[PDB]
């Protein structure tokens, strides 16, 4: 499958930016763009051979892990750390069968009982996104936790917390130029801070925003979506135009109108 | 005032296109653009010295006339043909006073009792836009009619009909890239044909389209505007996005939101 490499060791805003441009470039075919926003491939009819891309992450401690991203939604589906592969609970037969094509060469393959969505992951992590730190240092740490899961070195709460950081720093930054900007600021000043309300509200409404845009009357939404600003003030979106510098990829919801 | 020259003698699609790009360039300051469409200057606070531009038209018969265009709406306000100037009925004191600054050097100045809007002009012309021919040949003819008005050569129905052709080939083509395209086709094939429904419906709703766009919720219209296709099928516009390749200039209706 395509593999993209990124190391947290000595990451700068440009090597991180290059990494996220490369992931978006693998996720998209260029075939489907609606109101200037690329739509991800539709899962019905996609061949297994084009279903996943892999992301190989390395850290300052010279440890690596490879995450498998699903190309229809850019979400992390499972991962490899040396001799073992772990996959989240497939929530349908089609996906149960698809993940058998990943990391076939690994000896021990495990499937967790829990899925990879945020709520399960926050329950298991014993903590919410609002309290978990994101930045180059948290991702550095996450690479190690994930890698030492193999050998009893990581307990399930640190595993879940490391999954939340990976998914927001890779999958969500690819879904949104806005969240990628948020991560670049953290790297520029080498800060680590929990996500503010605008980040979490964007992440929660990615699927609904994709549908509202694709079902729109020429860009006009039938019902408005309320998002939040950094300080928590709510605001309504009525049109795709203001989301164009904010969302970078949409999940396929319907075919483009005539 | 700025003056732009155009001759119907040997007009091609590029000399006509150059002429309409020059008129739009004089009408607009570049200061106010909303959803990629330029807004014309607001009449409250505009100095008289920047209120009009002049368009000097010549034809194959080596006759000229100069029309005065109002810069707040690109409409024809009056005209000069040699020793005489004629102005439409000013419909307010502010405009009565403004037109005194035009063609001051002419000996005979007249103000018609009728205004220049389409209905009055169709009544006087004894004919509707749907039946009047537009093209390089009708504009050629209009230049002569307008010029011979001075000397009893043109009767008021031909005067009104010549005003309808000038206003659609200059003011409306500047208001709309669409109507300018319509006129370029006529010149390319040297055809003359009356305007179809999409043209007349655009002309009739220029003012309402300007307000709907400037009062929009981020591009989304509160109420849709029904326009017509060439064959007369009605269709609704819900968003400014589809009007962007169609309208080139908007009349000022309100100040741009924060
Ligand atoms: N495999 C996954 N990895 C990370 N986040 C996910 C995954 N699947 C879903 N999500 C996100 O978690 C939340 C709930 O997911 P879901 O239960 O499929 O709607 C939504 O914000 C999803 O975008
Ligand atoms: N001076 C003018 N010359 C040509 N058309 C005009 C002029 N003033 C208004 N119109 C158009 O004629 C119609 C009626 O004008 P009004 O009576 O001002 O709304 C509308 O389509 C206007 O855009």
């Amino acid at each position: 499958y395509p593999i993209i490499n990124f190391t947290t060791a000595g990451a700068t805003v440009q090597s991180y930016t290059n990494f996220i441009r490369a992931v978006r470039g693998r996720l998209t075919t260029g075939a489907d763009v609606r109101h200037e926003i690329p739509v991800l491939p539709n899962r019905v009819g996609l061949p297994i051979n084009q279903r996943f891309i892999l992301v190989e992450l390395s850290n300052h401690a010279e440890l690596s892990v490879t995450l498998a991203l699903d190309v229809t939604n850019a979400y992390v589906v499972g991962y490899r750390a040396g001799n073992s592969a772990y996959f989240f609970h497939p929530d349908n037969q089609e996906d149960a069968e698809a993940i058998t094509h990943l990391f076939t060469d690994v000896q021990n393959r495990y499937t967790f009982a829990f899925g990879g969505n945020y709520d399960r992951l926050e329950q298991l992590a014993g903590n919410l996104r609002e309290n978990i730190e994101l930045g180059n240092g948290p991702l550095e740490e996450a690479i190690s936790a994930l890698y030492y899961y193999s050998t009893g070195g990581t307990q399930l709460p640190t595993l879940a917390r490391s999954f939340i950081i990976c998914i927001q720093m890779i999958s969500e930054a690819a879904h949104f130029q806005y969240i990628e900007g948020e991560m670049r600021t953290r790297i520029r000043y080498n800060r680590r801070s929990a996500p503010d309300p605008s980040v979490i509200t964007l992440e929660n409404s990615w699927g609904r925003l994709s549908t509202a845009i694709q079902e729109s009357n020429q860009g006009a939404f039938a019902s408005p979506i309320q998002l939040q600003r950094r300080n928590g003030s709510k605001f309504s979106v009525y049109d795709v135009s203001i989301l164009i510098p904010i969302i970078a990829l949409m999940v396929y919801r319907c075919a483009p109108p005539p």
